[PDB]
């Protein structure tokens, strides 16, 4: 299985610090919460291995699970997105796993004994290309989809392209990044996040400019290491500026 | 009116890097969400004056408000803590403000047009003293209540006391901090966060060791400046350790 995503590293020279900054987005929910809600776990894997997944949720997500109300858990991710068939299948798997055996007693025990909390990832915006869509077009479209920043605000620098490959075990993930430079003021990217734009808030809780110091700080505190991507981008930006 | 909180600055020398670190806790919900839920706002405000409160909530908090289900909003803060009297008063204010005039249409419009998102503060644990409770006793009790770290784990350094004063206009905040040094290893304080301990999760989403670099990084990214507290604390720890 191969999953290819393409993203855009959009950068600014903040005229106040004389530092280079990039647009990053923070997720709204954890991968663990999603994996649990979509039944990507083994009920027959005994406790500690489902316990880590519960450990890697946020406290609020665990408090949502403790309600045993699958509709509220689902809303947390999908926000009344019309996916009824998927919802029905996942809901029946949830109640078969956790409600019919004991009306939620083992689930509540596991939720209560779970320790710690997960972290919401900072990421570069990216998504899967549409049907026979070119890579640059896909990166631009997904960037606008997630952040609301239109092509008006930036110029692509076409000689930068960075590819990264990860393996999860059976799915190979390839991530492709273009580079863009801000050509129009945009001081507060977070203000593009509004509940009237369903696709921006769908998986995003915050949009922010981040300098290299912030990129390193975040990278050393989350599973996703952003420094091998942002590093070469900022290097390219420096070379571009010195020309 | 003066509101006094007392807290404990618990510090550790990391034996691997030789960095001094302190216990900090991250809030579970924003102050804006709490103020809305407890009706600490004026309905007769012009639009912008509620726009700022909604703007400084998280996206998830706004999505909770958008359901118009006051019980779910309430649960987000209180987690079925039995406080029916207060709940009744706040629910009645919510129902008069947002449900009875138009069945939630203006509230939904306001939730939708709000832009951006707030930030969950990192804090030193602290709380209000009980009646005829001493300052140190309050700091110790509140620290244990929030983090689950008992007195076994640390030595009070009695000769440090730090006071801070803030003004909001008629509300005076005085914060008093004692200092403690870890006297037993504790690598993963976040594992004390479990839903079986209601007082730890009530207002906390994460517990972490933070060195001075992290303290400065966080302080320059939130309204709460921790460096005027942790700086002198770490100075005291440094003086204590070199002797």
């Amino acid at each position: 299985q191969l999953k290819t995503s393409i993203g855009l590293i959009t950068c600014r020279m903040n005229t106040q610090n004389n530092q280079i900054e990039t647009i990053l987005v923070q997720k709204r929910y954890s991968l663990a919460f999603s994996e649990f809600i979509h039944c990507h776990y083994s009920i027959n894997a005994n406790q500690g291995h489902l316990i880590k997944m519960f450990n890697n949720m946020t406290i609020n997500e665990r408090l949502l699970v403790k309600t045993l109300d699958f509709d509220r858990m689902w809303y947390h991710i999908w926000i009344e997105t019309p996916v009824y068939e998927l919802y029905h299948k996942k809901y029946q798997k949830f109640r078969k796993n956790w409600l019919l055996p004991d009306n939620g007693k083992k689930l509540i025990s596991l939720i209560n004994q779970a320790k710690g909390s997960g972290t919401l990832l900072w990421e570069i915006p990216k998504g899967k290309p549409k049907e026979d869509e070119s890579d640059l077009t896909c990166a631009i479209r997904e960037f606008e989809e997630e952040t609301g920043i239109t092509r008006e605000y930036y110029q692509i620098l076409p000689e930068f392209k960075k590819s990264m490959s990860y393996f999860d075990g059976k799915t190979e993930y390839k991530h492709i990044y273009f580079l863009a430079m801000l050509c129009k003021s945009l001081e507060e990217p977070n203000m593009n996040l509004s509940l009237q734009y369903e696709n921006r808030i769908a998986e995003i809780s915050k949009i922010s400019w981040q300098n290299m110091e912030a990129v390193r700080f975040i990278s050393k505190r989350q599973s996703f290491n952003l420094e091998p991507m942002i590093g070469p981008a900022f290097n390219f930006i420096k070379n571009y500026l010195r020309y």
